[PDB]
């Protein structure tokens, strides 16, 4: 499995968060959530507000304290007046392993995500379960087999992993 190490400063994300019973249930509904955001013009609107910190639209998986899972469609944007109708979170600073899913969306993302989870299973002291992980969707044609979705998994202390000595 190939991946790149990246680090982000704290970021403000603007968008819409929905909450599902758990991670399985979420998968039943996330495609539909995306579909509703496109249909209702939310994607178009958020694209306008993207302040450039991350290039693309994010799909964040946010663990909830009662065991539910939320999914937030969002862009990096400054806290502001147009923002009032939107959900806003601070994405806390973190380092990441960044993977690529190449193929038409969502299938290629679902498949890569399965691989990734299996892969990061051997980094249990270094992944961060309470921290959000996300899909990053750059400009392009997501029905193409050439499309690249990025998958960003937070990590701490990865340099101490014995694989790296």
């Amino acid at each position: 499995m190939e991946y790149q190490l990246q680090q982000l400063a704290s970021l403000t994300l603007v968008g819409i968060k929905e909450t599902y019973e758990n991670g399985r249930q979420a998968q039943q509904h996330i495609a539909g959530f995306w579909q509703r955001c496109y249909q209702e013009g939310v994607i178009a609107d958020l694209q306008l507000k993207n302040n450039g910190d991350l290039a693309g639209i994010l799909g964040l998986c946010i663990p909830e304290l009662d065991g539910k899972m939320s999914y937030m469609i969002a862009v990096t944007g400054d806290n502001s007046a147009d923002i009032a109708k939107y959900d806003v979170i601070t994405l806390a600073s973190s380092k990441y392993m960044v993977f690529e899913a190449q193929g038409a969306v969502p299938k290629a993302v679902q498949q890569k995500m399965e691989e990734v989870h299996h892969y990061i299973h051997q980094y249990q002291a270094n992944t961060v379960k309470s921290a959000p992980f996300f899909e990053l969707y750059q400009d392009g044609d997501t029905t193409s087999e050439k499309y690249i979705t990025e998958i960003w998994m937070p990590v701490k202390g990865l340099e101490h992993h014995h694989h790296h000595h």
